[PDB]
């Protein structure tokens, strides 16, 4: 696998999570985003990968797991087998992205997405090679007790902009944001 994406949304100060669900009230276009990025594949016979850590996973409604049109695949040490609805389990990312050269994924994934969690976001960020954060920046700050690891301006550039993602401030609920996208080539 040639390029890895990460795709997160954070508060002003830092915060991805709260409880165990979002720190903020759900932002319906913003998940439609998070959809509609990790979904899209134009390759025919393809679909898409999205891996995870178990606390993200079990953070899913059950009622919306595995995440429809998407291969699942959970990030755990202690579990032997995929948690009920997820289709592949890896004890750790090398291994996902080795599982995805062998023949039952052979000629099945196109784009690898990161989904989190903290750690997750954390060994992807340090991965060698090219690598896309997708970064939604929630402009206020939120109560939250799981945070996004730093982005290194050594290696990641912000880019001006990206095709098929929006520029300016976006505003839903009386909250505002902006998506970025950020990109390292080693
Ligand atoms: N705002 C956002 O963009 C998002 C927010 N969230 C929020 O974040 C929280 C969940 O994230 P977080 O608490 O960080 O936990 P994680 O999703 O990272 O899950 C932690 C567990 O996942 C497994 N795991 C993590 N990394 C690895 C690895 N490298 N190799 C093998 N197993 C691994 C371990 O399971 P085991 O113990 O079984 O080995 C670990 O205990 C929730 O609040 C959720 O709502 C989540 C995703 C994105
Ligand atoms: C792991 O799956 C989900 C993750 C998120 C968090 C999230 C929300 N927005 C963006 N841009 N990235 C993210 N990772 C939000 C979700 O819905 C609100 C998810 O589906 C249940």
């Amino acid at each position: 696998v040639g390029s890895l994406n990460c795709i997160v949304a954070v508060s002003q100060n830092m915060g991805i999570g709260k409880n165990g669900d979002l720190p903020w009230p759900p932002l319906r276009n913003e998940f439609r985003y998070f959809q509609r990025m990790t979904t899209t594949s134009s390759v025919e016979g393809k679909q898409n990968l999205v891996i995870m850590g178990k606390k993200t996973w079990f953070s899913i409604p059950e009622k919306n797991r595995p995440l429809k049109g998407r291969i699942n695949l959970v990030l755990s040490r202690e579990l032997k087998e995929p948690p009920q609805g997820a289709h592949f389990l890896s004890r750790s990312l090398d291994d996902a992205l080795k599982l995805t050269e062998q023949p039952e994924l052979a000629n099945k994934v196109d784009m690898v997405w990161i989904v989190g969690g903290s750690s997750v976001y954390k060994e992807a960020m340090n991965h060698p090679g090219h690598l896309k954060l997708f970064v939604t920046r929630i402009m206020q700050d939120f109560e939250s007790d799981t945070f996004f690891p730093e982005i290194d301006l050594e290696k990641y550039k912000l880019l001006p902009e990206y095709p098929g993602v929006l520029s300016d401030v976006q505003e839903e609920k009386g909250i505002k944001y902006k998506f970025e996208v950020y990109e390292k080539n080693d």
